[PDB]
């Protein structure tokens, strides 16, 4: 797996396919996109972009550090999963991240992925919600300092 940036716009399609097939394609034009300071990675394997990830800063009112991230738009197409590509953008991220002086990486993350951050040593806070029209989410960060 190569992790390298990539733009905005080169995540539509995984996002589109993966996350939000069943909207139209402007569902995944994340307006967070154009927030300051916001990057994408994608992950690589056999001449295929096959995982991405976006980070921009935002802090959560019910989370503790002076400067935080929120992760959007994690994802990988099926056929690459089990391979660390998720887990390689993460850790590559960390490293902007704790360079950037951030505190802490927080997503809305889909309640079915909640092992998968775990496994990243993310934890849980709150109780789940729900996302209209893609289904349960729960609080979930990662202390990085
Ligand atoms: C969740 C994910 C992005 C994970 O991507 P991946 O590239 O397969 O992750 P990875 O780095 O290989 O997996 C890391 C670890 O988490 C585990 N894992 C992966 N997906 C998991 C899930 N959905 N639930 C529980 N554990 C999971 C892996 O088994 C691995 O554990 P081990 O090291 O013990 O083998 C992918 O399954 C996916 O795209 N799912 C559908 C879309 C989705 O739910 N995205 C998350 C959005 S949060 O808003």
């Amino acid at each position: 797996i190569e992790v390298k940036p990539i733009n905005a716009e080169d995540t539509y399609e995984l996002r589109h396919r993966i996350l939000r097939p069943n909207q139209p394609i402007e569902a995944c034009m994340f307006e967070s996109d154009l927030l300051r300071g916001a990057f994408h990675l994608g992950g690589y394997y056999g001449g295929k972009l096959i995982s991405i990830a976006s980070f921009h800063q935002a802090e959560h009112s019910e989370l503790q550090g002076q400067k935080q991230y929120q992760l959007r738009g994690m994802a990988t197409l099926e056929g690459y999963r089990e391979q660390k590509a998720g887990s390689s953008l993460i850790k590559h991220a960390e490293e902007i991240l704790r360079k950037r002086g951030a505190d802490l990486l927080w997503c809305n993350a889909r309640t079915s992925a909640s092992g998968y951050y775990k496994k990243l040593g993310f934890s849980e806070q709150g109780e789940v919600f729900d996302t209209p029209p893609v289904g349960p989410h729960i609080l979930m960060y990662k202390r990085i300092t």
